[PDB]
């Protein structure tokens, strides 16, 4: 089934290479500009969005009226929220780059995170546009034999659960 996965527009932390999970950062002015550029470029399918501000706002500026679901949230980084990637302990840095065996203290394990993501996709009955986060898009791409840290403000279409269709940046 055609699913479009859209990563929220830029926030400050995205520029500054900071871990951003459940911290509810707003879009920057450029992030709003990115979201507005998506309007009309994405098919007007029914929309769903993470309930975090930057996802909700991206959906709105993109011309959608999404239903909110906490299952589309980015992974919770717990004590690592806002952690500087530069000084991130090597054990976490390695786990993230590899996207496996990662469980930030006080936050969500990669396994719990991916389970809620894939189980949300399980409930979709028709093609939809999902406003969500980089970790969610990466979980899907990796399962489909590809990878990618898609930029903020961009989207990927996939034929769940079979293959990736197109990356729109």
């Amino acid at each position: 089934m055609e699913l479009w996965l859209v990563r929220h527009g830029e926030t400050l932390w995205n520029r500054e290479g900071r871990l951003l999970g459940w911290t509810d950062l707003p879009l920057t002015a450029e992030g709003e500009a990115q979201a507005r550029r998506l309007k009309g470029a994405l098919p007007s399918l029914p929309a769903f969005s993470s309930d975090l501000l930057r996802a909700r706002r991206t959906a709105e500026l993109a011309g959608f009226s999404p239903r909110l679901y906490p299952e589309l949230r980015e992974i919770h980084f717990g004590a690592l929220e806002g952690a500087l990637w530069e000084t991130l302990d090597p054990r976490y840095k390695e786990a993230l780059l590899r996207f496996q065996g990662f469980h930030p203290p006080g936050g969500e394990s990669l396994s719990a995170f991916q389970e809620r993501v894939f189980r949300f996709l399980e409930g979709l009955k028709a093609p939809a546009v999902l406003f969500t986060h980089g970790g969610v898009v990466r979980a899907v791409l990796r399962a489909l034999g590809e990878d990618g840290l898609v930029p903020p403000g961009s989207a990927v279409a996939v034929d769940w659960p079979r293959r990736v269709l197109v990356r729109l940046a």
